Order: structure tokens, then sequence, then C-alpha cells
């Protein structure tokens, strides 16, 4: 079955709107998320639909861009590092649930090479 999906947003969290946030969003995420590897990202892996009843077995912080796109727009984090620490989860998790030389893991593996040249430079 799946769980619920991670939160998007908390009140009684702490959050702030930073240059390094605002380009997280309007750079690192709106550039991978059209990449051709992008799409089985953009969502949270739905166990049911992709017959994947073990992933939430094995998954215990599933992490994704569209949560992460919906977190930045809804100014959910405080700094940058933690939005970056999402999109290392999201890629860690692929690669756990997963075995070396699949294509979902070529697929992180190419996207995960370009989320760090991008943000290899930050905005001060
Ligand atoms: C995301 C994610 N993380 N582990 C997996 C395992 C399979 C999977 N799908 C099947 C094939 C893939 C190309 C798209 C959907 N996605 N997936
Ligand atoms: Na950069």
């Amino acid at each position: 079955m799946n769980p619920p999906p991670p939160e998007t947003s908390n009140p009684n969290k702490p959050k702030r709107q930073t240059n390094q946030l605002q380009y997280l969003l309007r750079v690192v995420l709106k550039t991978l998320w059209k990449h051709q590897f992008a799409w089985p990202f953009q969502q949270p892996v739905d166990a049911v639909k992709l017959n994947l009843p073990d992933y939430y077995k094995i998954i215990k912080t599933p992490m994704d861009m569209g949560t992460i796109k919906k977190r930045l727009e809804n100014n959910y984090y405080w700094n940058a590092q933690e939005c970056i620490q999402d999109f290392n989860t999201m890629f860690t998790n692929c690669y756990i649930y997963n075995k070396p030389g699949d294509d979902i893991v070529l697929m992180a593996e190419a996207l995960e090479k370009l989320f760090l040249q991008k943000i290899n430079e930050l905005p001060t």
C-alpha cells in the first residue's frame, strides 16, 4: 500500500526565503524537471500504480521532486541545505530500492550529476 506523501506545509515549522532557495526553485528544480529522465521523479512513488508493493517496506524516508517543488513554492524550507538534503534523499532512495545498472538507476545517476553541476556554485 501507499503511505501518505511527505508534508509540504507545517505551520509551526520556521521558514525562510533566501536567495539560494529562490535559485533552487527557479534554476535547479525547474531545469532538472525538464530533463528526459526526470519523469519518474516528478511525483511520489505510487507503489500500487507501479506494482512495487515492497517499495515503502524498504524506503522509509521517501522523497521526490514534486514534493520538493511544492515545498519550495510553499516556502517550507529554512535554508538551501535542507532542500539539498531532500534531493540527496531522493537519489539515494532510488539506489537503495533498486540495484546498479537498472534503467531507473541510470536515470537517477544522470540527474544527480546534473544536480551537483547546478549546485556547485550558488548565489550569495
Ligand atoms: C521512481 C522509482 N524509484 N524506484 C523505482 C523503480 C521503478 C520505477 N518505475 C518503473 C520504471 C521506471 C522507468 C519508472 C517508474 N520507479 N522507481
Ligand atoms: Na549553479
